[PDB]
């Protein structure tokens, strides 16, 4: 796979992107990678964000399926038509598929003012795409109508660069082991937190509330999000173990803090292991949270939507996305005190600390 070492570029906060051709002639688009969505959505319009856009009219091959998309977020939203295409990636596996391409014709607060990518690859599953499930993601057209074994792998390398392995592993971007977690159901990609430690003391939460609402793995958000109550704990026991020197703003995420990485605990995730009241752990060093914008910006954020697993977690990973087992895969980072991937653990009860409908 030494094709697709190094195929992803980034700057930092705005995400990893990959280069793809879409339509006959080929046109060359960056994208950015998107584990917690499902659409492909391009600018398909001169957006003055924008280097470059879809053109469908210069496209034998592109079909229009006449119908609309809108996808609303919080922030703003993108709003498109919704056709089919040939796409490729260069540094990717040597084929073509036709897949569904949502081409962007009015957006709001979705491009970034110079970034140099132009769309997003939804890489999550067909229940959370827009409009509905019926819209075949691209990983799923990319699977069904190629030989391309159904998994791949990120290594995002914190301006940032990274590899996507499209069909398979390289052992040469991790060391030690590869620890699996089930992807809990596919939609998002969700998997189960099943213990929580600072430094190496338990927050001792019910474990059901690390995974209030979901736990996901999302290269799309920079930031480690968590719930509410898990939030609130986690900060109060990093402020204990760093209390040698800061405003309560700065761990809200609402000022920045400049000057001495010791007196900042490294975090623990234990997550449920493959086997019956089995776990293993990630361990992050604050090299993680506390990202450079020398003054930091605390990583850690709030969330009503579950825990996220952001860039800042993904940096220090190989993250194999395992669709064919149902399962994600960690292990340590040839580009990442240390980062850590260990186990066996011995958790009881993993099962609960699922939250239901
Ligand atoms: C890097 C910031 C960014 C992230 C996403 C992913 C959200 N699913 C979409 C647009 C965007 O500008």
């Amino acid at each position: 796979f030494v094709e697709m070492v190094d195929n992803l570029r980034g700057k930092s906060g705005q995400g990893y992107y990959v280069e793809m051709t879409v339509g006959s002639p080929p046109q060359t688009l960056n994208i950015l990678v998107d584990t917690g969505s499902s659409n492909f959505a391009v600018g398909a319009a001169p957006h003055p964000f924008l280097h470059r856009y879809y053109q469908r009219q210069l496209s034998s091959t592109y079909r229009d399926l006449r119908k609309g998309v809108y996808v609303p977020y919080t922030q703003g939203k993108w709003e498109g038509e919704l056709g089919t295409d040939l796409v490729s990636i260069p540094h990717g596996p040597n084929v073509t598929v036709r897949a569904n391409i949502a081409a962007i014709t009015e957006s709001d607060k979705f491009f970034i003012n110079g970034s140099n990518w132009e769309g997003i690859l939804g890489l999550a599953y067909a229940e959370i795409a827009r409009p509905d499930d019926s819209l075949e993601p691209f990983f799923d057209s990319l699977v069904k109508q190629t030989h391309v074994p159904n998994l791949f792998s990120l290594q995002l390398c914190g301006s940032v660069g990274g590899s996507m392995i499209i069909g398979g592993i390289d052992h040469s971007l991790y060391t030690g082991s590869l620890w699996y977690t089930p992807i809990r159901r596919e939609w998002y990609y969700e998997v189960i937190i099943v213990r929580v430690e600072i430094n190496g003391q338990d927050l001792k939460m019910d474990c059901k509330e690390y995974n209030y609402d979901k736990s996901i793995v999302d290269s799309g958000t920079t930031n480690l999000r968590l719930p509410k109550k898990v939030f609130e704990a986690a900060v109060a026991s990093i402020k204990a173990a760093s209390s040698t020197e800061f405003p309560d703003g700065f761990w809200l995420g609402e000022q920045l803090v400049c000057w001495p990485w010791n007196i900042f605990p490294v975090i623990s995730l234990y997550l449920m292991g493959e086997v019956t009241n089995q776990s293993f752990r990630i361990t992050i060093l604050p090299q993680q949270y506390l990202r450079p914008v020398d003054c930091y910006k605390f990583a850690i954020s709030q969330s009503s939507t579950g825990t996220v697993m952001g860039a800042v977690i993904m940096e220090g990973f190989y993250v194999v996305f395992d669709r064919a087992r149902k399962r994600i895969g960690f292990a340590v980072s040839a580009c990442h005190r240390t980062a850590a991937v260990e186990g066996p653990f011995v958790t009881l009860d993993m099962e609960d600390c699922g939250y239901n409908i």
